[PDB]
């Protein structure tokens, strides 16, 4: 996870506790779209990016799912498709949830032709530096970026560290809008031979009307009982009658 | 506003840390570290359906693990669920204690269950709530004891978290843009030609497509044409 700033005033710090709130609280595309819009207005830049992307083991992007942009002018992005600068920008390479990246400064050690030469071009449209904070999700592979350009962003080292303890609540937020399907677990197991133990477990019986009844005897239904309720996350088994109550009813 | 200055970082570190549970442990885990800030031993976390009406039909999972071990037993073998006047709270407003809604619960099998409840050390608790109205389904938890109620702080520390360990239980457990005709300019849109080429190949008079045009920008919250195509680029390659 990650820990909070500090030498915040409250004023800083009860804001940022206002725009975690809100953001659990996102779902519809409008709200998100707006949410964004009251942060990019307490922030020295009005070209900002918030954009899905899966990701590979190492937490870079590989493919883009879907952009929420904000801002970005929409010359920069007509020649950013056009070029294909994709591949050349370096800063798609960034590890997700390592937050966060100074463009200056990921720009001055990028040392390829084809970077250096999107680098300058990018210089010319304003987006020369500009700073990206970055969520990740590794459960699924799947990760948050979301950048501001401008010089005068990374110049705020309070609103730097608010944005970045905000990005992955944006993330998580940006996962709700777009309804992205599973993603599944699918399912942890009922299981399979825990639900001939579980399917009875719950309801008028002891540890010998299974044994007997799985032909495994009170013993071997002993043993495997507790796997459940250990599996089950419960201190006790009529407590794992309880946890367990779903399963053996979404199968 | 306010009020206190510490609370609100833990507060603060609740919401947090809740926006951050993926797997079921986590989820058991950060429940002890709150449940230990607490005046009590005893809540329970549960996910149900949401019906149009306040009152709950059926129960989802149960993620908690506090309630004793013989309260459980019984609750189930008399079917207390349904006498329960607690399952009967309409979600997503506020926090109810026990005590205030069992003295204007007025039915026999009601009377019965609370009393039966009060030498379970039932007799009082308190129960905040969450809904999620897009697709009705809730949040409830829990805590038995009349020392939580007594401690306005973080009653309502509790009550701003809950609707955040809502969307950490659904994670935990789930599981549950644009008009055709116009998908059709936006396709278009989107491989570089102008309003006329589009008219062109739907044969829809430009009126009628820079009408479209304007249309699926908006809905997908866009500037400019340039911008609607960029933003919408997942709806023609899913
Ligand atoms: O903001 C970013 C990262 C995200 C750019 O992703 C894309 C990818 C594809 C499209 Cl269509 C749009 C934006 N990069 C800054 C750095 C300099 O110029 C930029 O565009
Ligand atoms: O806390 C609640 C609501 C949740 C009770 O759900 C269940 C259902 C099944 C089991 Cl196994 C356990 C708890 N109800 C308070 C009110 C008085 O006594 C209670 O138990």
């Amino acid at each position: 996870a990650r820990p909070l700033p500090a030498g915040l005033t409250a004023s800083q710090q009860w804001t940022l506790l206002e725009w975690i709130h809100m953001a659990g609280h996102i779902e519809t595309e409008n709200e998100l779209k707006a949410f964004l819009d009251q942060v990019l207005s307490q922030a020295p830049s009005e070209r900002l990016l918030l954009a899905l992307g899966r990701l590979n083991n190492q937490n870079q992007i590989q493919r883009l799912e879907r952009v929420l942009n904000v801002s970005y002018p929409s010359d920069w992005l007509d020649q950013y498709m056009k070029e294909n600068y994709a591949q050349h920008d370096p800063i798609l390479r960034i590890h997700l949830g390592q937050g966060p990246v100074m463009w200056e400064e990921r720009f001055n050690r990028a040392k390829g032709a084809e970077e250096k030469r999107f680098i300058a071009e990018a210089t010319q449209n304003g987006m020369g530096s500009g700073i990206t904070f970055s969520a990740a999700s590794e459960r699924n592979n799947i990760g948050s970026i979301l950048s501001i350009a401008g010089r005068e962003p990374g110049r705020n080292a309070a609103l730097v560290a608010m944005l970045n303890c905000l990005t992955p609540h944006l993330h998580q937020a940006a996962i709700r809008v777009a309804n992205l399907p599973p993603a599944s677990p699918s399912n942890m197991p009922l299981s399979q031979r825990e639900y001939d133990i579980f399917h009875w477990m719950s309801r008028g019986k002891t540890n010998w009307e299974i044994a007997t009844i799985l032909d495994i005897s009170e013993r071997t239904v002993k043993f495997h009982v507790a796997n459940v309720i250990r599996k089950l996350n419960a201190n006790n088994r009529t407590h794992a009658i309880v946890l367990g109550m779903h399963l053996a009813m979404p199968p």
